[PDB]
C-alpha cells in the first residue's frame, strides 16, 4: 500500500498544479512525448505540451473564483518497479459566469513511469465533461 | 520497432478474438484484476470478467454478418521490459437492422504487463461509439 | 464486518426473489406497513404490498429473457442490534423487445429492522431508471 | 405519538439550520461518516461534510430573499429506542433572478440514530428538484 | 366520520361503475343536469349525459386487459345534512397497446347533493391525465 | 335567479379582492379549513392560507400595471339554503415584462357555505394558466 | 325566438348532411357562387363547388366508424327578413386510424339569405381543427 | 358595383380608425351586440366593445412607428338593401422591437347591417396572425 | 382578352400533359434548350428534358390514385406577338401512401415564345411545395 | 452575345440601385403594372411599386455597412427583338448586427420588354433567402 | 480543349465503373497509394483501396434499381503534361426503400497523374451527401 | 523528403499570411484563376481573389485576439517537377465573443504548380468548420 500512496500523493500534486495555473510545474511532471485523448481535442490523439499550454495561458493563470474537487474510488496497477496506472472518477464543484454553484463529472486514466528516479507522466485518457469549465 | 510490433500483434489478436466471439481465448488475454472505462458502463469503473461475458452470450457468439475494422494513427510507450502502452483510433464498418452499410468511430487506450512471460491486459478506457454495434 | 455479511446476505435474497417473480417469499421479506419512494409513484410515497403485487403478475411471474445484475461500492450503517441502513449503485444488463442489449442505472436505499429475530424491510427509496425495464 | 413529534420537531430545526446558512449547527446534527444520494451529486454516493461545506459558503451564508417551505403527509418509522426513519415530500416557494415567484418539489429520507443520548443523521436520500434552487 | 366514510362508499361505486362499463348504473348516479370540466372536453364546460356516453360505448364496455387504481390522500367536506364535497388524487396501474405496465396521475373534485333520500353528483372537474387510458 | 345572483356577486368580490392584493379581505371570504388544486402547488392538495399569502406579499399588494379579466358562460347549482357551487371560464388581459397585451384562460370551479348567516369559501380548483402571470 | 329556431334547425341539417356525405342534398343548401377560408384551404378564398367535391368523393361517401359532434353557445344575427348569420363552437368525438377515441374544436360563421322562399348560404369561415379528420 | 364599392369605402374607413387608435370612431361603426372569432380570444366568441378596448388603451393610442397595409382579392355578398358581407386578404408590413421590417397575413370576414340609415357591423372572424403585432 | 385565354388554355394543355403522365407530348410543347428553377433541383438552374424525364418514368406513368388541381389569380403579360409571360398560385388536393385526402400550394412562372407559329416553353420558374408529391 | 452582354448590363444596373437606395431610378426600370413573387410577400402575388417602397424607406436609404454581391451562372433568352428573359444564382456577402461577416442565396428571374425605346421590367420571380437582410 | 475533353471522358469512365459496381476497373483507375476524404470516413484521410471494397461488397455489386447522374459546371486544370485537376458539382436522382424519387447533391475534387503512360487517380475529396445512397 | 518538406514550408507561409490578414502577401501565393469549394460558399464553386478579399478587409486585418492551430497527419503526392498535392487535418484554438477558448476542426487539400520557378496555389477544398471563426 506504500507505493500506491506514493502514485496517489504524485497524482495529487498534478491535479492541484493544473488548477492553480502553475505551467512550470506541469511541465516538469510530463515526459516531453506525452499523448492523450481528451474532449477538447475533437477526437485526435495529440502529442506535446503546446496544445494544453494554451489553457494554461487564457484560463488557469487568470482565473480567482473558488473551486471544490472530489476523487472517487481510486484503483492503481503497479506494473514492475519502473511503471504504474492509476484510474479514478473526478466530481468538480465550481461557480459560472452568474454566480450560480455547478457539478460535472469526468472519468480519468494516467500512465506514470520512473526514468532517471522521478516520476513522469507519458499518457492520459480523458471522458465525460471538459476541463475548460461550463461556466 | 520490433517490440512495438510485437505489442500491435497482441492487439489485433484481442481485437479478432471479441469480434470472432471467443470468450475463452480472450479470458486468456486478460488479467483477472482487469478494470475498464466504456460507454456501455454509463461512467463507471467496472472490475473483472463477468461485465463483459454478457456481451459475447448475446451478440458476438450469434451474430452472422460482415464486419471490417481499420485502426488509425497508433502509438506505443514500452515502459522497461515488462509494461507497454497503445493507443489508436478505429473506425468499424458493419450492417445495419435493414442492409445499410454504416460507420462508426472509437478512440482506445490498452495497458499491457508482462507476468510469467506472457503479455496481458490490466486496464482499458474507451471513448466514442459503443462497441455493441448500433444497429 | 459480519452483521454487514448478513445485511448483504439478505439484501441479495430480496434482489434475486424479485427478478424470479416470488411474490409469496418477496411478502415475507417485507413488513405490512412498508413505504417508499421510486419512479413508477410519480412522486407519492406508497405503503403496503398491493402497488407493487401489480408488476409481480404483469412482468416477473411471465418473463424469459437473460438479465444480469451489478452492485457497485455498498455501504452499510448498523444502527444498534435491532436496525440496519444499506446504500448502492445497481447496474441491469437486459435484452430489450427486439434482441439489442442494454444497459440502465439505479440509486437505492434500503431500511431493516428485526422484530421476532427475523430481518425486515419498513423503507426504500429508488432513483435514476424505473425497475420496470425499458424494453 | 411523542417520540414521533420529536423526530418531527429535530427534522425541522435540521430544515432551517440549513436554510438559514447556519453551518456550524448543521455540523452539530450530522454524524462525521454521513452518507448522501442528492440531484447535485450525480447519480454518486457521497461521504462526508466537505461536499456539503461548498453550498453554505456559496449561497446560503449570502443569500437575502424570502423563501416559504411546506412539508407534506410526513411518515416515521421507530425502530426500538436508540433509531428512527422519516420520508415527506417538501415543497419550495422562492423567487427568481429577476422578482418572479416559483414553486419546486422534492421528496426526501432520512435515518436518525441516538449515540451519546443526542440524535444524530447517519443516511439521506433525496429525489425531484436540486436544493441549490433554480432562480 | 361516519357520514364521511359514506360519501367515500359512494364514490368508490361511482369509479367501480366506470372502469365495469355500467352505463345503467352511471345514470342512477349522476343528476341529468351534471356540469363538468376534463382534458378531453378541450377547456369547456360539458352539460348532461351524452358527452360521456360515447366513452361506455367506444371503450369501457369492450375492453379486457387489468387495472389498478389507488386513491390517495382523500379529503371531505360536508355542508349541512342535504351536501357534501370531496376532493383527491387518483393513480391507475394499466398495461399498454403492447403489453408493458404504465402508470398516470389525476386530481379530481365531485359534488355531491340528496335530493328524495338519494346521493347524486351535480359537478365534477378533473386535472392531470386524461381519464381515456394512454395505451 | 336572485339566489344565483348573490353567489355571482360575492364571487365578483373575492377576484376583485385579489388582484388589489387585499390579503385582509380574501381572509374573511375564506373557511380556516379551505383546500384547493391549482397549477402552482405540482399536482398536490393545499389545506389552509399560508401557501396563497406568499403571493400576496411577492406579487399582488407591489403590482401597478393595467389587468382586465372576463366571465364566461358561469353557471350556479344551488344545494339547498346552506350550500352552493359555481363553474366559470375566465380571460385575462395583462400587459408583460416589456410592454406587450397579452391573453390566458384558466377553468375555476368554487364551493361556498353559509355557517353563522355568511357565505365562506370552502375548496377551489382550477386549470389551465397560472394566476401568477406569465409576465 | 322562432326566426332564431328555424336557423339553427337548417344548421343542424347542413351538418348532418355532410357528416351522411350526401353531396346530392348538401348542393341544395349552397348558393352556386359560395366562397369559404378554412384550414384545407392553405389561407385561399375558394369559390363554388369543386373543392369541397373532393371530400365528399374521397372520405365522407365512404366512412363507416362512429362520430358525435357538439354545438355549443351559438349565436343568430337576423338581418331583416331575407338574411341571417350563425357563429358556434363545435365538438367532434371520433375513433382514430387504430381504434382509440379521440376530441377535437372549430369555431365557425355560417352567412344565410333567402332568395326564391328557400334559405341558402352564401359564404362560410372556419378556425381551429380541419374537417379532414385527424386518425 | 356601386354598392360593392360602397362596402370596400366603408370597410376602409373601419381599417385605418383602427390603426390611428381612434376607438371613438371605432365605437360609431360597431353595433353594441357585436360578435367576434380572433386569435387573441383563444378560441372563445367575444361580446360587445369591452375587449377590444384594452388594445386601443395600451397600444394603438401610443405607437408612432410606420406600418403599412395591403387588401387582396375582397369579395362582396349584397343581401337585399339592408344587409352585406365582405371577405379579403390581409398583409400588414411593420418594424419589430429592433427596427427591421416583417411582414404577415391575416384572413377576415366582415358582417354589414343599415339599421336607421347607416351601415353598422354585427359581427367578425379572423384567422391567422394576430393583430396586436409580432415586434 | 383572346390572346390572354390562348395562353391560359395552352399552359392547362401543359399541365395536364404532366399529370397524365404523357411525355411525348410534354417534349412537343418544351423548346431543346428549356432551362428551370424547383425545389427538386436543391438550388441549380437545370437545362434540356433528361432531368424531368425521370418523374414520367418513375411516377406519372405508373399513378393511378385521384388528383385535383385548382389555379387560383392568374396573370399574363403580352409581349409584342411572338412572346408572352403567365404567373398564378396552384392548389392541388391528392391522396396519401395511406388513403387520407392532402392539400399542397405552389407558386408558378412560365415563359413562352411562338417559333414556327407554335407557341413552346423556354423558361420555368417554382416556388412553394415540390411537384413529386408528398404521399 | 451583344444583345445578350445588353441585358447582362441593365439587370446589373438593376441590382445596384436596389442596393445604393435609389428609389427614384428603380422606378424608371420598372413597369407600372409590374408583378412578382418573394419570399416577403407570403406566397402571394404582388402588383405595382408600393409593396416594395416599404423596402427603400425602411432599410436601403438608411443602411452604411459594407456589402458584396456575386453573380453565377447567369442564362440569357432573347425573344425576337422587343423581349428577353434572364435567370441566375446570386450570392451576398454582409456584416449581421453584431460585426460578424454572413454569406446567403437566391434564385432569380426577371422578363424584360423594350416599349418606347428603352427596356423596362415586367415580372419578377424570387427564390431561396429573403432581400431583406438576416442581420 | 482536348486534354480538358480527355479528362472530362476519363472521369465518366470512373463514374459509371462505380454506379456498376465493376471493382475489378475501379481497380485500375486507382493508384495503389490513392488518399480520401468523403463524409463515409468520419472527418480522417482514407489511405488504399481496402475502405471503399466494402460497398461494393455490400451495395453496388448487388442493387437493381433505376438511377441518373447530371454533372454541373465542370473545372479542369491541367498541370503540365503529367497531371491535371477536375471539379464538379453531382446531381443523383435515385429510388429510396419505397418507391418514391428522391435528389442529393454532392461538391467533388479528383487529382489525376500519368505513369506509365496511363491516368490514374492519387487523391480525391467530397463534400455533401454520402455516396452511400439516403433511401 | 526534400521536396516534401519545401511544399510543407511553402504550405505554413500561406496558413499565416491568411492568419496575419496579410491579403497583399496572400495574392503572391494564389494562382489569378485560383478555384475553391469551402463552407461559406454554400455548395458553389469559387473562381479567382473577390470573394476571399470581404474576409481580409471585414476580419482578418481587424483581429488582435490570439489564436493557436495544429496541423495533423499530413500526406504529399509530388507529381513530376512541376506539380503537387498537399492533404491534412487542422484543430484551431481561439477564443470566443466572451473570453472562453474554443476548438473547431477542418480538412483541406490544396493543389500546388510551378510556373515561372515559383510554387502557386490552382485549387482549394474545405470541409468541417468555416474558416471564418465561431466567437
Amino acid at each position: 500500500d506504500a507505493r500506491k500512496q506514493e502514485i496517489i500523493k504524485t497524482t495529487e500534486q498534478l491535479i492541484e498544479a493544473v488548477n492553480n495555473g502553475d505551467f512550470e510545474a506541469y511541465a516538469k511532471i510530463c515526459d516531453p512525448g506525452l499523448t492523450s485523448f481528451e474532449p477538447e481535442a475533437l477526437g485526435n490523439l495529440v502529442e506535446g505540451m503546446d496544445f494544453h499550454r494554451f489553457y494554461f495561458e487564457n484560463l488557469l493563470a487568470k482565473n480567482s473564483k473558488p473551486i471544490h474537487t472530489t476523487i472517487l474510488n481510486p484503483h492503481v496497477h503497479v506494473i514492475g518497479e519502473d511503471a504504474a496506472c492509476i484510474a479514478y472518477i473526478r466530481l468538480t464543484q465550481y461557480i459560472d459566469g452568474q454566480g450560480r454553484p455547478r457539478t460535472s463529472q469526468s472519468e480519468e486514466t494516467r500512465v506514470w513511469h520512473r526514468p532517471d528516479g522521478k516520476w513522469q507522466n507519458v499518457h492520459f485518457h480523458c471522458s465525460g465533461a471538459p476541463v475548460a469549465p461550463l461556466q
